[PDB]
């Protein structure tokens, strides 16, 4: 049986809402991109065309030609009553011929005269309804049940969509089991990224997709009262009773301390999973990691050569026509303040075609679609030395480097209609090229959260949170748990390093007298906040710390050693408690959001400052 | 008579990448090339195609041909009903002109208007599918059973497949059996090269295809026991006892001194074998071989031409109204210090056709799929500077001349009809590349050197100065594994180990100034728990994570992304398979590239990764791991570096 799923994959190269895209004589392609699961299979397969053609082309001598992977399944062409009114055409797509990456492109050929035609025209033009597009439907199979494809049936690297496996212990979880929690939920998000992160949490109940089961020999769920007691931390893939389409990923340890083992060696040790029943013995750290030296972030100890910001070799360089823009992303510590303007001299050591004559072709540099500089393309390589201001300063920004040729020779003679192919031209970016960010002072204000929202400063400071506690109330429900395990991944994603070395407390008697970022995760507010009552909050959150629910990320200095920042988010109610869970995975909300408290009502961010700013950093 | 095998090979498995070709009137070439063992037979031979024509082309003018090396013209007519849908057509082939090499063409015919046309036009054109192939049946042929044939009858290098050839031993392999088989292994797979090498081995059991024997008339496979006892090594050519359709080689000898000059004289002395029993009885040395000496390797002595870099007589010119990119295919050795150096220089003879008019048609140079430089064919010995940063062991240089020739279309009242002109253009033979300016000096911690070309154990093509450890009394697997990874070392380079020297004990290497390799078990000198990341001892395998894991780093190394930061242990029940690149501590000059598994699953996915070159290029850093999902490589451990300068 196994359950279906639908989907509607629109154009790829659509044009903005209020404009449609158009195929013309020089831009024929329609590419549509998408990725398999590993896990799912197409078991059918349309394509939708709503489209209109001009009323100047012949046709028969115009067609629309569609390839799922260049196999050229369906030819659709045009007749004369069909050509002014627009036109439906429904194609069906043998599963055959998919495979895990799939680009399904649509060629438009066009003829509008027979004697002598020109391109580039104006006449011809095929304009489709944006209602085009691929309907799917994938249908789950039974994988073969091993670890060695991990964490493949949980998460695998080519979904778009957040996941949402649930995270399933026995009840009332302890220190160690927070913990393990925790770590787990911060390295499944430092490796999803931006895909989105979320990971419920449940209470002696078996949840519906892949998930998580947590045991420790004792007070252990229902459906684990099968498997016998192990002294070992085992870590096994077992499947649903009810439904074994879907699997369970229990971790079984003999006492509290042999599940943050367990956690430690999925964190660390999971290029070795091999077959099923795997047990960690031991997993020690040997070296301790240093500040600023996350993996997603770029480093600031030697100037990025330009080399390690691809994910991919074929990033740098395009072939076509018309060359695609150049975009290569990074994302940089929320440290390098304004004020001073040094300079970022981004090196660009480009090497492109010449074109045949001077035709004014240019090369544009942008920076989230900001056009920055313009330079012209004659003669060589070009070095381009140029210092770009206005960084973002924590997200993650895209040097853009478009390169627009006009094509050359338009017609070169209008008594002879010559035709002849247009040349494809090649442009790509030297490897060498480099910027430099390497000698830079960390002197930012820390109460504020718009670092933190954006790629959580305050915490991510090391990259496995050691100088970070994060406190809990006693016995945590089911919507404190979530909203801790939701914040760990969210900080772990905007880093690329998990939190190994994070240290969970449930209570606050044991924080006085310690370096490090404090995060109050447990909220409970003294029911005294209102539209007028901001501030009392803020005193209430001091006192406690010295030992429509609202849903306030309060930020404030520790008063024990006026160094870190103590962002503690605070809610009630389980409504309260979504409404955070939902702000938190919400990145929209989330980069719209500042100041000191930050609560979120109904329909509504307040975000307000108060308190006194201080400043962290040596010279 | 005889088993004659099916073989049903559909397009894209012999057919360019993209499988699925699309004729056009520009393009209306397209072939689809195959080839024979010379020990087979072409019988039935159907072919089944799959096209779809266009809409707008004419039924009864258009067509598609068929040439089985300009015969067999087998024509296919576009009808009425099939103008535009996807038609299965079935056109059957006659085996008497095939030969040993044969190259199936098909050409499309079509107009899509008839008072007049436009050549290159877009509107015209017709494409096979991708799930069409030939169907041929072989039948194998008996041999006239002589060994001036030799290697042919037991592997002809006209094939294209992976060739197995199963090496059966007599049982209880000493260090002299398992040299020579070694020697022989390597020697097979260096004449093969890129087509794949796998050395099936089996004790005292019978093939069904053709084998190799080896006896030292002491240790018989129990099939030649009723055999006169040998006085000189001599080299039989026999048939299998119960099929005499497959022919054998049986290798006999007094001793295992016998058996290894055997194996020499097979080697080295295979261009004089007659008729069969050939006895070889003296095979020595004169001179021996100075390092980085591969004849697959580009010369370092002098610059090197383009005519020696072809393995191919037509490569360098190509012809056609669109010419094919000339594409050559050099292997450098990886101990080539580039980085210090701005680019290399080399120099272009390009010899071409003058187009009629400045229509800027260029020659782009790319080095492993990257635009390099772009010349003009309307500037009327011209240098290329290459920049030595992605230069790693196996890249290639393509030279593709993109023509843009304009057409006389004629005027509005005028329709011209033309004759498609070809064009041919040569990149010169008497072109030369500079490699003699460079040293030999590199960071070799590492093991992609190893899986590309196999650096540290290659660096003597006869592997005079390479120690392999073997554990006691082998079995099937490991000598495997042994044979399989001495014939790609092999393959790598163009020259059989013949100086290899196989040790059984680890109490000789002490002292030895040379290149261990470790197959089995690793010996107790080793396993110092330093700068090894990876030890498998059937359970508890342990591995180290460098505090860093990045995509794609530069040419040097940092002391920052390659530092142990835990070690985690882990024990299962499931296989896998460890290939370990560390530093001998013994010399402290040489690697140890020490790969192992637990059980006979391990061995089988280790002998499979290790045999297939797909699965082997993806494998760089100094530490890998084998498993179902594919393999995951790491580069964590101390560095160390090799050469002088």
């Amino acid at each position: 049986n196994g359950p279906s799923r639908d989907v509607k994959l629109t154009f790829a190269q659509i044009a903005p809402p209020p404009g449609s895209m158009v195929l013309r004589g020089i831009n024929p392609n329609g590419s549509i991109e998408f990725g398999m699961r590993s896990d799912e299979v197409v078991t059918k397969a349309m394509l939708n065309l709503e489209y209109t053609p001009s009323p100047s082309l012949l046709p028969v001598q115009s067609q629309l030609k569609v390839y799922l992977n260049d196999e050229l399944m369906g030819v659709l062409p045009v007749t004369k009553e069909q050509l002014g009114k627009k036109t439906l055409a429904q194609m069906p797509i043998n599963p055959l011929f998919i495979s895990d990456f799939n680009r399904v492109r649509l060629e438009f050929v066009g003829h509008y005269q027979d004697v002598c035609e020109k391109p580039a025209s104006t006449t011809l033009w095929l304009d489709v309804g944006r209602s085009s597009g691929l309907d799917l439907t994938y249908q789950t199979l039974n994988v073969k049940n091993d670890l060695s494809h991990f964490p493949v049936p949980f998460f695998d690297p080519s979904d778009n969509r957040t996941n949402t496996l649930p995270m399933v212990f026995a009840g009332a979880p302890d220190v160690g089991l927070q913990q393990a929690s925790a770590i787990v939920a911060s390295w499944f998000g430092s490796r999803s990224g931006w895909r989105g992160q979320n990971f419920p949490v449940l209470y002696n109940q078996l949840p519906d997709r892949n998930a998580i089961v947590f045991a420790t020999n004792d007070k252990r769920p229902d459906f684990l009262r099968d498997h016998p007691a192990v002294k070992a931390p085992v870590i096994e893939m077992i499947n649903h009773p009810q439904n074994p389409y879907v699997k369970l990923l229990v971790v079984f340890g003999r006492d509290d301390k042999d599940l943050l083992q367990a956690a430690k060696g999925i964190a660390q040790g999971n290029i070795l999973f091999r077959g099923e029943s795997v047990v960690v013995n031991e997993v020690k750290p040997l070296l301790p990691r240093k500040p600023y030296d996350a993996p997603n972030w770029v480093r600031t100890d030697r100037p990025v050569t330009f080399g390690e910001l691809k994910t991919y070799e074929e990033q740098l360089q395009s072939s076509g026509l018309e060359p695609a823009a150049i975009n290569v992303s990074l994302n940089l510590p929320p440290d390098l303040y304004l004020m001073r303007s040094t300079g970022i001299d981004m090196d660009i050591n480009y090497r492109y075609t010449m074109p045949p004559v001077k035709d004014s072709s240019r090369m544009d540099i942008s920076l989230n679609n900001q056009f920055l500089q313009s330079f012209n393309l004659s003669s060589l390589d070009g070095k381009t030395d140029v210092s770009i201001p206005a960084l973002k300063l924590g997200a993650t920004n895209q040097l853009r480097f478009d390169f627009e040729y006009m094509n050359p020779m338009p017609g070169g003679s209008v008594d002879n209609c010559i035709t002849f192919q247009p040349v494809q031209n090649h442009v790509v970016i030297g490897d060498d090229s480099t910027i430099d960010f390497s000698k830079y002072y960390h002197f930012i204000p820390m109460p504020d959260l718009r670092a933190f929202a954006n790629a959580g400063f305050p915490f991510s400071r090391m990259a496995d949170l050691s100088q970070t506690i994060t406190v809990m109330p006693k016995a945590p429900n089911e919507a404190q748990m979530e909203t801790l395990l939701n914040t760990v991944g969210f900080i772990g994603a905007q880093t690329g390093f998990p939190a190994i070395n994070l240290t969970v407390t449930d209570d606050g008697s044991t924080i006085q007298g310690k370096d490090a970022d404090i995060m109050i995760i447990g909220g409970i507010p003294d029911k005294l906040k209102d539209d007028k009552q901001i501030d009392l909050l803020v005193q209430a959150t001091e006192s406690w710390v010295k030992t429509g629910a609202m849903a306030a990320v309060i930020g404030f200095q520790s008063p024990y050693n006026d160094q870190r920042s103590v962002i503690a988010l605070l809610a009630d109610s389980p409504r309260g408690y979504e409404m955070l869970n939902d702000a938190v995975n919400d990145s929209g909300k989330r980069a719209t959001m500042f100041g000191s408290v930050a609560v979120i009502r109904e329909s509504g961010i307040n975000s307000l400052r108060v308190g006194d700013v201080y400043y962290v950093g040596h010279l």
